[PDB]
C-alpha cells in the first residue's frame, strides 16, 4: 500500500536507487534496489535522522534513533531503528539491494519518510567491534552516497 | 517548532536551498532561501505529488493536491496544496525566497514532508490564464531543478 523511494548520490561515483515497499501499516518493509561505484565487499547501510542534504551527506546527522537505543545490526533488539546493516558490492562495484525489515516503518511511527537513506565508505561491525564507536556508528567510515527519502506512486 | 529543508538541483544551472519553518500545527509556514542560475523575472514554485526523483524532476508526478482542487495561486482558495505562486529573480538571476503561507503544513494531510518542491522554466499564471492548462499547472513550463522535502534539526 505505502512505496517510498530514495536516489543515493555524492561527491563521488557511488551512485544508486533504493525502494521501500509496505503492505500493510503493521507490516515489514520490503527493501530492494541497486547501487554501483563501490569498493567489493561490505558497506554500512542506514537511515539517518535529517532529510537534510544542505552541506552533503553530513547534514543527514546521527543514525536515526527514535528509541534512544545503542546501534546494532538489524536483526538485534538492541539497535537503532535506522540500523540496515550492510549491502554487499560484487567485483564489478554493483550492490543488488533485497532486505526485509519489521522495525523501520513507512506510516504510523518510526517513519522513514524525508530521512537520509546513506551507504557507508566501511563495513558496519553492527556494534561487535569491540570500541565504545562499534554502539554508536559501527565504524562504517565517511558517507560514500546519500538521498531523502521521498514518497512514490 | 517543526523545520524541514529542501536542495533544489537539476540537469542545469539553477540550484537553491529553501527552508521551511512551522511554530504550531494549526499555524503558518514560513518559506525562506535563494535559488540561483534563473533567468530574471517569474517562475512558477510548487510542491509536486511524488519525493520520486529517480528520473530527475519528471519522476515528481503532478502538484501536491490531497484535496482534488483545480491549479492557483497561493492566495486563492481554489488551489492545490503544493500551489506556492512563483518566485522572482533578479537580473543577476538571483532570487531570494520569503513566502508565508497557510495552507500547506508540516504535519498532517497537508504536511509537504517526502514530496518534491520544484522551480520552473516559466511564470505560473496561478489559473488566471484561461486556457485549459492554467487550471492543472498554470503553464510553468519544464522542471529546471527539484529536491525531495526533507526533516531538518
Ligand atoms: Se508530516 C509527514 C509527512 C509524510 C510522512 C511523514 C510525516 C511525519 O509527520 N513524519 C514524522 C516527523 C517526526 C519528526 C519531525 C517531523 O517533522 C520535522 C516529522
Ligand atoms: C496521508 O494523510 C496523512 C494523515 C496524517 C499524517 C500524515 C503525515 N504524517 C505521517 O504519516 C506520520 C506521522 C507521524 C509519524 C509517522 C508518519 Se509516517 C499524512
Ligand atoms: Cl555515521
Ligand atoms: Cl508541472
Ligand atoms: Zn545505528
Ligand atoms: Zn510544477
Ligand atoms: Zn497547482
Amino acid at each position: 500500500a505505502t512505496k517510498v523511494v530514495c536516489v543515493l548520490k555524492g561527491d563521488g561515483p557511488v551512485q544508486g536507487i533504493i525502494n521501500f515497499e509496505q503492505k500493510e501499516s503493521n507490516g515489514p518493509v520490503k527493501v530492494w534496489g541497486s547501487i554501483k561505484g563501490l569498493t567489493e565487499g561490505l558497506h554500512g547501510f542506514h537511515v539517518h535522522e535529517f532529510g537534510d542534504n544542505t552541506a552533503g551527506c553530513t547534514s543527514a546527522g546521527p543514525h536515526f534513533n527514535p528509541l534512544s537505543r545503542k546501534h546494532g545490526g538489524p536483526k538485534d533488539e538492541e539497535r537503532h531503528v535506522g540500523d540496515l546493516g550492510n549491502v554487499t558490492a560484487d567485483k564489478d562495484g554493483v550492490a543488488d539491494v533485497s532486505i526485509e525489515d519489521s522495525v523501520i516503518s513507512l506510516s504510523g511511527d518510526h517513519c522513514i519518510i524525508g530521512r537520509t537513506l546513506v551507504v557507508h565508505e566501511k563495513a558496519d561491525d553492527l556494534g561487535k567491534g569491540g570500541n565504545e564507536e562499534s554502539t554508536k556508528t559501527g565504524n562504517a567510515g565517511s558517507r560514500l552516497a546519500c538521498g531523502v527519502i521521498g514518497i512514490a506512486q
